[PDB]
This record gives structure tokens, C-alpha cells and sequence, in this order.
């Protein structure tokens, strides 16, 4: 009947936003984090907009209860995975600066759907209330997990790794291949050909060498998996984390009192990248000019508010 | 006088417009660069419509357009320079027999332009027009002969882009030390994050004084830092071409059965590293990874028909 079809609906439209979300946090490699906290915002509201229009909704029947265990199954999973997906792009929204904003955007969907499960326990029969609640729990504890990871940071250390010194070597070692023979060709004009084949077989060779490494080595992550295929802006945004980290252990390093220490490190960092940055802004193109200062800018101020915060 | 001015403008924004455009271009899709090229032909035949019933130049009106036209040509040359710069992704897409066609037909009717240009400008500043248009032409030409047919310009093998990574590596090294670091530390004594903090500031000196003496990096092989997966498979495509080109007198010389073999081998390499790659990917980069591995299959497999039994 249609007095089932509007919770149903509305389900369905909190597992659209959600989707929407995870898409946006995959999108995400950095930068600009509004639109990830807008997203979240959206999705608040939307869950909001259930509790208004189930809360008049009638007792649902024995057999109505069964045809929505699934529905609600199939959010809830959508939802844990988006919040995984969040929790993998932890570091570059810290380093934005984004930590405190989608710290409070998943307490609030907490709050919301919290409320949402506690409505709907008594639109359903009492004896499915335990695959509810149990559903609830499911829910919330994995809101949480994303919460408390992104707030605390308690044993929340990124493992400092890279077996992607390895697949670069192979890529590099293609490339090499390829421009190998890539001038030779380009060269080659007539008469025999035999190097233009043996080219061909050792670069064979070598994508097979490289096939054979990559073989044993893991999966790669897809933060991790970013150091290879976008190297630079990588780095980047470990250095506006760590710096991020640093300001935020502030307080209790000014209580052990290390204080004036840090400060005179922090300079000397600022210093280091002034230097570098400078460097760095001769070897660029005509193109990439504006993008190279974009990030390098960034940098040095990142650095300023933290020694800022730290000065005496 | 106005009218002409207002067309040379228009010309110049159109020539910038292209400008930009090349400077966009990674590589991929290529079309819309064509189209920006067709629009900026378009643009300069609209030229031709507007200046033919133009009337005769004084003497100190044709020194006032001077300046613009110089400024205009300078501009075109810069774009022609961009385009050149960025030959090699467009051959591997596949877009270099259209963009010879482009540039060919822009001389075309650059050329016709500068003709109309000669009889409405006086003739004792006719001397320094046709150095303009000459300037031009052979610009154009640099590229458009610039660009076809090849055995001229071949983008030698150049990787000092080894030291740049080793230097940005490092910095990533000397990050990730600190900020694992700092991460756990609680309180207490802090002597450590300090040490890490100076070993990371010493690391970034090293490597700004490792750069000190390198040169420049020009934009196509400075995109090879940036993005590694992008820049491999834009050479590589670009080879394929390449191969593929110079089939007809490799099949002259009669070695056409060892380069299929060859090929075939080549692919074959390709299919098994594709696949392993296939399950290292993750979520989200799945669809890219399939998106140019798909394209250097198919890119193999046109080659492998044209050479085979050949
Ligand atoms: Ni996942
Ligand atoms: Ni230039």
C-alpha cells in the first residue's frame, strides 16, 4: 500500500545522498574540501526530511516488516562503506584544514540518524525490534568509528610506507624502453632493419621483467596508490597534514615545554622552503607556473600559522 | 580604419584562445583543439570578406597599425611554438594528420590575408608588411612541414627528471618520518620530533642545493614528474604511430614479417601486464586504469593489422 511506499521512498533518497557523498569523497584528492562538508550538509538534511514525514506514519504489519528488512539492510551497508571511503581521505582534509568541519558534520548525522532509528523501532511490530535494533547499533558504531578517528586521532598514526619505489622503477624503466626505440624509428629512414627489432624485443623484455614485479607485490590504496599517479600534490598534502599534526600538539608541548625549541624549528623549515620555493619557481614552464605557486604558497602560509601559534 | 583594427583584434584573441587551449592539452581527446583551430580559420577568412572593399591607407595611418599587427604576429608565433611543444600526444591520439590539415589551411588563408593586406596599405611601407607576412608564413610553415611526414624533430631520450624525483621522494621520506612521529607522541620529553623536524629541514636543503644547477623543465617533459602514468602512455601511443608509419618502407626493405612477430609479442607483453595491474588498482582508479590499458591494446592491435603478412 502506499502508507509503506513513503518510508520506503525516503529510505531510498537517504541512500541516493549517501552514494552522492562517497562519490564525492572519491573524487576528492585534495585542495578544496567545501564541497565534500556541503554534500555531508545535504545528506543531514535529507534524514532530517524523514523524521517529519514518518513520525505520522502508521503501525506497519508483520508481513510489511519483512519487505523492508532488505531496503534498510542495503542503506546501512552503502552508508558504513561511505564512511570508510571518508575515513581513507582522512590526512588531505586535515591538511585543508578541513578536520574540525567533517568532524562536526559526522556527529550530526550521528545525532540525526540516531533519532531516526528511535523513530522508526516503534512504527515497526515488536517482535522484528530485535533485527532493528541490532541494524541501529550497525549504523551508529560505524558513524562513530569515522567520528572518533577523525577527532582524537588517538592511534590514528598513517604508516609511513612506499613499495611504490618499485612500481615507479618499472614505469620508469618502460619509459626508457619506449624513447629507446621511440627515436629510433623516428630516425630511421630505410635499409636494414634488424635494430629497430631488437629494440622492440628488449622493450618486450622489459614489460616483462616488470609484469614478473608486480606480481608478489599488494594492492595499492587509493591515498597511497596517489603517490604514483599524482607524485607532487602527494606530497603536498602530507606536508599541510603533518604541519596540521604540529599545531595541533601545541598545547601540550608548550606543557612539557619545548616550546621555544619548536618555534625555532618551525622557522628554520620556513626558511628552508622560502629558499626551495624560490628555486623551484626558475625551473617551472610557461603553463605550470601558476599552479606551482599555488601550492608552494600554500605551504609557507600553512607554516606561518603554525609558528605563529608556537612562537613563545 | 576601425574596421580592419577591430578584425586584427579579433584575430588575436582567437590566436590566444588556441594558445590556451594547446597549453590545456595533456593529451587524450583532441578534438576540441582541432575545433579551435577551425574556428580561428574561420575568423581570418572573415577577414578577407570585410577588408577587400576597405579604401587606401594614408601615409600616417599605416604607421599607427603597425604596432598591432607586430603584436598580433608575435602572439601567432607563440601559439605555433605551443602547438610544436605539444606535437607528440596529438600524433599518439591519432591527431596529427587533422592538425597538419589545420595549420596548412590557416597558411592558406593566412597568406591570402597578407596578399589583400599589401594593395590597401601604401607602398613605400610595403617593405616592412611583407617581412610581417614572411615572419608569419614561414612560422606556420615551421610547424605544418612542422608537422608531418616526421625523421626531423625526434624528442631525444632525456631523464635528469631522476634527481627531481629523488629530491621530492626524500621530502616525502623526511614528511611521513615527522608526521608518524608527532602522531603518536602524547608528551613528555619532545627532543625527537625536534631532531625529526631539523633532519627534514636539512633534507629540504639538500635537495633545493641538488636543484641549484639543473636546468628548466619544458612543459611536456616537466609533465613527466607530475604525471608519470599519463606521460608514459603518451610516448608510448606516440610510438605506436610512429611504427605505424614507417610500415611502408620497412615493408620496402622486406623485414615486414619480423616486425608483426614483433608486434604480436608486444601485445601479448601488454595483455599480461594489463591484467596484473587490473588487481593492484582500487576502488576509484579502476575505470582509468582500464581506460588507457584498453587504449594501448586497441592502439597495438591496429598496428599489428596494418603490418601483418605485409
Ligand atoms: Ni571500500
Ligand atoms: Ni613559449
Amino acid at each position: 500500500q502506499r502508507d509503506v511506499n513513503v518510508f520506503k521512498k525516503v529510505l531510498e533518497n537517504i541512500g541516493n545522498a549517501v552514494t552522492q557523498f562517497n562519490n564525492d569523497i572519491l573524487a576528492y584528492t585534495g585542495g578544496d574540501a567545501n564541497h565534500l562538508i556541503h554534500d555531508g550538509d545535504a545528506i543531514i538534511k535529507a534524514t532530517e526530511n524523514g523524521l517529519q514525514e514518518l513520525g505520522p506514519q502508521p503501525p506497519l504489519s508483520l508481513t510489511e516488516a519483512l519487505a523492508l528488512v532488505g531496503p534498510v539492510q542495503g542503506v546501512n551497508k552503502l552508508i558504513m562503506k561511505t564512511v570508510d571511503h571518508l575515513i581513507e581521505k582522512k590526512g588531505p582534509l586535515v591538511g585543508g584544514g578541513y578536520g574540525p568541519q567533517v568532524k562536526a558534520s559526522l556527529q550530526k548525522q550521528a545525532h540525526a540518524a540516531v533519532t531516526l532509528s528511535e523513530l522508526v523501532s516503534s512504527k515497526v511490530p515488536s517482535p522484528l525490534a530485535p533485527i532493528s535494533k541490532q541494524l541501529s547499533d550497525q549504523v551508529a558504531q560505524a558513524l562513530q568509528k569515522g567520528i572518533e578517528a577523525f577527532s582524537i586521532s588517538a592511534r590514528q598514526a598513517t604508516k609511513v610506507k612506499r613499495d611504490i619505489s618499485a612500481f615507479q622503477k618499472v614505469i620508469q624503466d618502460i619509459s626508457l624502453a619506449v624513447n629507446k626505440f621511440n627515436v629510433d624509428i623516428e630516425r630511421y629512414v630505410g635499409g636494414d632493419a634488424s635494430h629497430l627489432l631488437a629494440d622492440g624485443n628488449v622493450l618486450i623484455k622489459a614489460t616483462l621483467d616488470g609484469v614478473q614485479s608486480l606480481q608478489n607485490e599488494p594492492p595499492l590504496s587509493s591515498m597511497e596508490a596517489l603517490a604514483l599517479v599524482g607524485p607532487v600534490q602527494d606530497l603536498s598534502n602530507q606536508i599541510l597534514l603533518a604541519i596540521q599534526n604540529l599545531i595541533d600538539k601545541k598545547e601540550p608541548l608548550v606543557q612539557a615545554g619545548f616550546g621555544g625549541k619548536v618555534e625555532n624549528n618551525l622557522r628554520q623549515q620556513e626558511e628552508a622552503a622560502q629558499k626551495l620555493s624560490e628555486l623551484v619557481s626558475t625551473k617551472v614552464p610557461h603553463e605550470l607556473a601558476d599552479i606551482s605557486r599555488q601550492l608552494s604558497d600554500g605551504i609557507a602560509a600553512g607554516i606561518k600559522k603554525g609558528i605563529d601559534a608556537f612562537a613563545g
